[PDB]
């Protein structure tokens, strides 16, 4: 099972993968051949970025089928949100985004609806219409993130 991966110049990429490989081990494998670091790489398929979590098969990916890869090289400032799990969600962000649209950016990389989302920090459950820079979140702030009961 092979699939390839292509560049902005037309680079292809051809990886063997499974079905139950994850999309964060095809980056891994990207890294591996190309020296290109996960945290700069997007992969499309479908006109979807692919999520890290997701496997091939949850995408439809098959034998010779093609993505595309996008590189970023990233601007300055990231928050992590951490469930009490203890899986760490990373988050590029500026001071004036509102809790909101950070709910937006989860909702896409866990695909928890806003609603349902509970953002807390200096032990205070944040409002969807203040800002960052309200709450006084700052480069590398921790928010804890729960679920609605």
């Amino acid at each position: 099972m092979q699939i390839f991966v292509k560049t902005l110049t037309g680079k292809t990429i051809t990886l063997e993968v499974e079905p139950s490989d994850t999309i964060e081990n095809v980056k891994a494998k990207i890294q591996d051949k190309e020296g290109i670091p996960p945290d700069q790489q997007r992969l499309i398929f479908a006109g979807k970025q692919l999520e890290d979590g997701r496997t091939l098969s949850d995408y439809n990916i098959q034998k010779e089928s093609t993505l595309h890869l996008v590189l970023r090289l990233r601007g300055g400032m990231q928050i992590f949100v951490k469930t009490l799990t203890g899986k760490t969600i990373t988050l590029e962000v500026e001071p004036s985004d509102t809790i909101e649209n950070v709910k937006a950016k989860i909702q896409d990389k866990e695909g928890i609806p806003p609603d349902q989302q509970r953002l807390i920090f200096a032990g205070k459950q944040l409002e969807d219409g203040r800002t960052l820079s309200d709450y006084n979140i700052q480069k590398e702030s921790t928010l804890h993130l729960v679920l609605r009961l």
